[PDB]
């Protein structure tokens, strides 16, 4: 089985050089263009490169004021600061009030509750007992009594009086929070790669403000200039809150060849703008502080609307890895026989003679390409399975030969019918040197019935043509190639020179190379020399120049 | 080296079409095995789609209210809403309270600690002085005397009376938040495929709440609920805090022929349930309010049990690329050859002599495959490196060829072993035309001494046959072929029409036509016809034939 | 077309076996060295894993207490513990004060501001009026006039006396602060490959401290070894604040062959150190407690410098994935072709006569590469694309055959230039058997002009030779072997042994065998003897010996 040369051996795949211009230029140009895609995609999806997502840290910091005068019993004039609309998060997130409702006298009492739209309760004594409604704070037993002027609410234990239910102020108050100043300082970090940046650098205007076209590099933004980038109007928003979104993508090439790592700046309204009124459309929260005067525990609420800004850092870092180059490089390689593949399609398709038989006549442009068939001729070598049911069989009437590949079921051979194979070129080269007693199923008259048993007999019924006339054994070759005892002697001199010439049981030796050689004469090619089955007219004169004295005559045999 | 048809130059792969039903068979099916599971990893996997990770935006709102009535010196009715428990974050994470401690008169004096289960002190003066505690919010100087009844503590420097140290209710306090409610409004977006879309959509029913089988779609989910559906029971985590994950998939297919980008909800218990005592089991914070009274900075503190629900989003979006397709098709046309790999293989196995003289006798089953040998005839054309050592001889007496591969270390290459190979089919097509003072080491009669330098001389040192008998000189075949002068005259006529005919110098392209005859006559391929060594007598007969006049004989060259 | 045995079809790659020691070794070293990368690369990336990024959650617990005392009207003596300089966040970031300023009348007034380095101003309303400073908290009207002793401020109408505008105290207060201890309990979820974990483990110590070498699974840390580990001071960052990053990362194999995820920690300053001053520097924030007081709604406003410790948690599972392991290996099969690729490129490099004219008399070490040469003998076949325009002719005299692919353009043949072609081998096992009226454009005596139309006689015109000299119809082989009568009946007779024999019309198969047998002769190869155009005296020497008689000559016709 394994030998030690066994392990050097190395097999070389046997090609044909076409040298044609069509297959080259199309074999060249289908190179170029999948080349050409694939260094495409490999410098546009930078697939070269190993990526990897970005930790990132953000610090926020609003700078800006707004003057407000409360609604006048008494009037009150007042200033908001960065100290009280925004929250102690400042980081990742901050929150920048537009609109605000206050409770002074907040405290725990059986008062009623604000009338809303769709809340103003008319009946006496109707409402729900404990029933705690998410709406109101406080739980209820229902005593529905009137309290205001021309409307009724029922008897709730939330903190009192009128705290929830009240609507937003419109126009918003708190409009001088559009000009404030918002500074993002984002830090990001590829911990695979080992690389960290951050937003702001050494030499970077501290005076700026952010713009799309002029200088979008700038960390500083202006919420009304957010707002305007994407058409959002900032007083309705200031009237019920929202949430925006400060989208910071990084695209960053770590390669020190084509090196760039900087963010880009987009706005996003986060929060649904044309919401069901059910749910709660804005962005607001109710904070207090809690105190003891007169003796009670009570607190001081107020309910902010305003806007929640998001700061959604995101990206990818790529760097060069040589694996992932390998792995694509590797992927993209079975691209390149598409032009092997699609030769080798037309090459098969313009062999088959149906192209010849519809196509080159109706088209007549594709008639040149019938040189394709020669192609095929030289690159594909048909053979058939020497099954021992394979048969051959020749008749000097007809040109092609009948491939009898169905078994014998006791019906004569010469009536079997097969698929027509074409005769060999004949190797040209090696051929350019110097009475009515028969068994009925042949139409010559030099047939003789098979010497074999009943069960294996139909083989040897096979005769010399299909039709009547002349038998091939009367031709001039036969007497000088099949059975002329000075070529089998020859031919098996060249086999063995040593032969006994003439001593024990040679004629077995001369029958064999005589019925090699009428096999080679009819059935050029060795594949189907062999599995040949001789007529009996032949086979019975080969038999008859050369007998067998003290045995019978064993018919064909399978080979292999 | 280059030439401009060099370019349009195109090979083609040498194939032999067999005709057999069982490799047809095993081809198609391996290729439709290897289809159907790249078809169905592609489908699968979705791995002709680019994945990208969202960008989240979540938004919370927690509805309903509890009622507690506060320990009985005196009584007091309370109710907590979302303005006391929940936080002012609102995104992303919201704390629900369950539990609550508070002391009032939270002021900085000289006053002793609480008394844990371990932190009961009876020593007198034993614990250390200026330790800082991190248990104990003060810095100790000892001084440890008693003010309970039946225990006592170390000197603090913390905010006092006895803040720390105590442990929670049993039952929880707050047992009504377990019905409140939480609207989860998540919105998320795809910015390298640009799509963005959110939680809730238009149509959708608002009085709804979550179900796993019923309505899972609604983003409303009761805080009892969240618990039950993993096993979770609520008043354990309510009298010691702890953290859930409302984790929120998205499986998003921006493709619009399957369309589908919806979240699934899920729930998990995020801190150890099973956790030492000596760290802190459940989640819990401690806050107070600052104030001055009589003139003295104190402070009011609670410490708070409570859920915290931490809003896991995540998920994948996927949507058409080409790149990704073309590398994975690229990735998987390789197994395509699985099949030609598995049917060579086969071939190669059972076209050695090993299955013959082992396998098919035993088995008896694979006899039929013997037919796979004849495939590797067509299929393999084993050579041979020409190295100059290569020599190639031949006996009458035995069937095959051997090939002395050996180097001549002065030995006489009649005795010299090498591997046998079996002679061709010999192309039967181009075959079927019409005293005692020898050197000792030969066995036949003819042979003579070799005329050249002794270092080179045991080349020649060749003899017709192992064993003695007949020598191949005296065969009818030599006479006519091998030195037969019509006969090289003819074949040097056929290779030159137009030669001297018995001019000058002449005999040696005969005598080397005549060593070329008897190599393609035993040695009958031409790469083995080449490297071949004639014997001494048929040699010496050849150069009596046609001697060289004035001048000695060169033997065998490397001809290339 | 189709067929049902066309189904059934298999084609194997004709190959020849190389049996050398040199390819077989550079074969198997190749193949050894791209396995192992293969393979290397895969356990070393682990590619046939399916990778999925974390969802984490994070609890923060920070323990310690700082004594601290007010500066000397009156001295203050006071502690500070978590409940006071930690958030309420507790989850993913934490905030840890290491320096704090205080201002309790805050209260709305008229009063100016405090003079900076830069907002010392000593002109007299020179501010301007109404300009909403986002430096100083109010609206100024200008009125700038002195309140301090030797300088001066504008008017502000923000929150008064003297809050903003004061630097942080050096050295910082709450020194303490650098023993503090954080207890970070990290939950990561792996939810596509389903494996939840955490830090913290049954049996883990309680009371360890994090160190890199010693203890590094602790999750307990020390604020002064995260700035101590990466040389950072914590004094100047207690100063000014400042952001720290503890970075989490995991790198998880949920292989149970291989388990292993846990976590790695390291720590970096995510603020940049050298920043402008006109920027935020560090990181703080101010916030106030409101209060109404002498019926004056006021309040009192600290800010607070500390370190914003942002915990990352990132990392990645991976999970054995067949359908990974499927496609790398798909993508890595195309390499195992590299050493049939660098084989086939030595063969064709050193196989042609380039080698032989410069490399290997020059280097002189190359000499037994010409072997390669040999291989590509019998690896590649040469053709020629079957043009309508391609001929073949040949001439005793020089030894190649002339190529001629040129179009006729009323030019005589024999002049035309073309390609040599080196004559075949000969097939020599097949070959070893037993007056002055001239055109003026041959060189012999024989030829004779052609009898065809003038748009088609130069394909006739050409001679046996290109100088004079002995005709070819005068060799003793030309008699023989083209037009021997019976060398042509019998060659008729071994294609068809039924022949007419001197019936009717039969000189017409003798002449197209006799050109057959020249061409055959001359241009050995069936591929050159088709396409051949014999000279005008052998073909019209060949006519005469088997004449037409009632038709005219037509000459070579394309036969495809
Ligand atoms: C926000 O800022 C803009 C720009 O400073 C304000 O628009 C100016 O308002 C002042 C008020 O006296 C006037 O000078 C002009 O009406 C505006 N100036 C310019 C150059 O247009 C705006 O009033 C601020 N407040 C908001 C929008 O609520
Ligand atoms: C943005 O919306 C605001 C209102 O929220 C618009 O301002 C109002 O315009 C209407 C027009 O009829 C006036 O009646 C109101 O008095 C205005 N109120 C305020 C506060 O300005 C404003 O025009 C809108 N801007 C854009 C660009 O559409
Ligand atoms: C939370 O809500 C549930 C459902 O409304 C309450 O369960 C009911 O409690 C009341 C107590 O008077 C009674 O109707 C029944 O005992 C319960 N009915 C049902 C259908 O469950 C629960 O008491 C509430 N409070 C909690 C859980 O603390
Ligand atoms: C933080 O803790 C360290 C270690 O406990 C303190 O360092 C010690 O400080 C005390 C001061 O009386 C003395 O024991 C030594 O000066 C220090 N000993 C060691 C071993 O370091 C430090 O003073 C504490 N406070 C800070 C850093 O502000
Ligand atoms: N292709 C072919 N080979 C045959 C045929 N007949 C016999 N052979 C071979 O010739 C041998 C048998 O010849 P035969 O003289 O009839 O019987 P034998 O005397 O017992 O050897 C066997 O080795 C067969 O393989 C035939 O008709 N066609
Ligand atoms: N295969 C083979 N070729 C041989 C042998 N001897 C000679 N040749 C060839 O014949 C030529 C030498 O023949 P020879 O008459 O002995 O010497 P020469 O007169 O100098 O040419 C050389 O071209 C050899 O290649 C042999 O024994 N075996
Ligand atoms: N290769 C080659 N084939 C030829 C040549 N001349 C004729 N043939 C073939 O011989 C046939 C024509 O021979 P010819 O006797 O001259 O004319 P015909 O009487 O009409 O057959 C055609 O089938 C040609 O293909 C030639 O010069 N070279
Ligand atoms: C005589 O030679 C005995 C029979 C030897 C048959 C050897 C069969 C080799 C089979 C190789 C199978 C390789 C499978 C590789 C899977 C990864
Ligand atoms: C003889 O060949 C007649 C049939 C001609 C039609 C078939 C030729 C096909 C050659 C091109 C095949 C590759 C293109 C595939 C299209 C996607
Ligand atoms: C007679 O033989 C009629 C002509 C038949 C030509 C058949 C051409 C087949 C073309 C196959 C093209 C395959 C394209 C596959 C693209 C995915
Ligand atoms: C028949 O089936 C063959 C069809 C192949 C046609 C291919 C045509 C493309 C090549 C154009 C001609 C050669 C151009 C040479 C200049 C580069
Ligand atoms: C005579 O022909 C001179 C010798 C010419 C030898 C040409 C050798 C070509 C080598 C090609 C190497 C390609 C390497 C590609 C690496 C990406
Ligand atoms: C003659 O061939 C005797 C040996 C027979 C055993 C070897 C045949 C192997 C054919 C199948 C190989 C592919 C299957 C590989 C299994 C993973
Ligand atoms: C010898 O060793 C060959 C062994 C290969 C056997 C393969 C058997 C599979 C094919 C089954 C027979 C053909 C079925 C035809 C109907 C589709
Ligand atoms: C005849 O062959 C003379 C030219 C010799 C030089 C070319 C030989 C090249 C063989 C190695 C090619 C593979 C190496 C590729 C380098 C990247
Ligand atoms: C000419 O062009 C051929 C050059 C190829 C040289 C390759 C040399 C590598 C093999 C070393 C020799 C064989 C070693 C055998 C022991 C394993
Ligand atoms: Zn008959
Ligand atoms: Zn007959
Ligand atoms: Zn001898
Ligand atoms: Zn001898
Ligand atoms: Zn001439
Ligand atoms: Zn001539």
């Amino acid at each position: 089985c394994c030998s030690w040369n066994d392990v050097f051996q190395y097999e070389t795949n046997k090609v044909t050089r076409i040298q044609s211009v069509n297959y080259g230029t199309i074999k060249w140009i289908l190179h170029m263009t999948v080349f050409s895609y694939v260094s495409f995609a490999l410098m546009s999806d930078k697939l070269y490169q190993r990526k990897e997502p970005l930790i990132s840290s953000v610090h926020t910091k609003v700078k800006g004021v707004a003057e407000v005068t409360e609604n006048v019993t008494k009037l009150v004039h007042g200033i908001f600061d960065t100290a009280d609309y925004t929250l102690p998060l400042q980081g990742n997130s901050f929150f920048v009030m537009t609109n605000y409702l206050k409770s002074e006298g907040q405290e725990q009492k059986l008062c009623p509750e604000y009338p809303s739209r769709g809340k103003q309760c008319h009946s006496d004594q109707g409402c729900i007992k404990g029933w705690m409604d998410p709406q109101s704070k406080g739980i209820q037993t229902g005593r529905c009594i009137p309290y205001d002027q021309k409307r009724k609410t029922c008897e709730i234990f939330a903190w009192c009086p009128a705290e929830e239910g009240k609507e937003a102020p419109r126009p918003a108050l708190l409009r001088s929070a559009e000009n404030f100043t918002v500074l993002i300082k984002n830090n990001i970090d590829f911990p695979g790669h080992n690389y960290t940046t951050r937003n702001i650098l050494p030499g970077m205007n501290i005076s700026c403000t952010f713009h799309k076209t002029w200088n979008p590099q700038c960390p500083i933004f202006r919420l009304g200039d957010i707002f305007q980038e994407i058409g959002e109007n900032f007083t309705e928003v200031a009237v019920q809150g929202g949430i925006m979104g400060i989208e910071i993508y990084w695209d960053c090439n770590l390669d020190s060849w084509s090196h760039r790592c900087q963010p880009k700046y987009s706005f996003r309204r986060l929060d649904d703008k044309y919401t069901n009124e059910s749910l709660f459309p804005g962005y607001n929260f109710r904070y207090a502080k809690y105190y003891k005067e007169n003796g009670m525990e009570k607190r001081t609420l107020i309910k902010a609307f305003g806007v929640r800004f998001d700061i959604l850092v995101f990206g990818t870092g790529g760097k060069f890895d040589i694996i992932q180059l390998v792995v694509y490089i590797g992927s993209t390689l079975s691209y390149f026989g598409l032009a092997t593949v699609c030769i080798d399609l037309i090459i098969n398709t313009y062999a088959s003679t149906c192209c010849r038989s519809r196509v080159y006549p109706s088209c007549k442009c594709c008639e040149p390409c019938a040189v394709n068939e020669y192609y095929y001729r030289k690159k594909c070598e048909p053979i058939v399975e020497p099954k021992p049911t394979l048969k051959y069989v020749s008749f000097v009437d007809e040109p092609h030969i009948w491939m009898v590949d169905q078994q014998l079921l006791g019906k004569s051979l010469q009536d079997v019918k097969g698929q027509e194979v074409p005769r060999p070129q004949t190797d040209f080269l090696e051929l350019s040197r110097l009475s009515r007693d028969s068994p009925d199923w042949c139409q010559c008259g030099n047939c003789l019935p098979s010497q074999l048993p009943e069960n294996r007999r139909a083989l040897e019924e096979l005769c010399c043509r299909r039709k009547p006339g002349q038998c091939i054994t009367t031709s001039e070759l036969f007497s000088k190639i099949v059975l002329s005892r000075e070529a089998l002697q020859l031919l098996l001199l060249y086999q063995e020179p040593l032969l006994a010439l003439e001593g024990e049981a040679i004629n077995s030796k001369l029958r064999h190379c005589a019925y090699r050689s009428y096999a080679t004469w009819r059935f050029v090619s060795q594949d189907m020399a062999d599995f040949a089955i001789l007529p009996s007219c032949c086979r019975w004169k080969i038999r008859k120049e050369f007998p067998k004295t003290q045995g019978q005559y064993s018919g064909f045999k399978y080979p292999y």
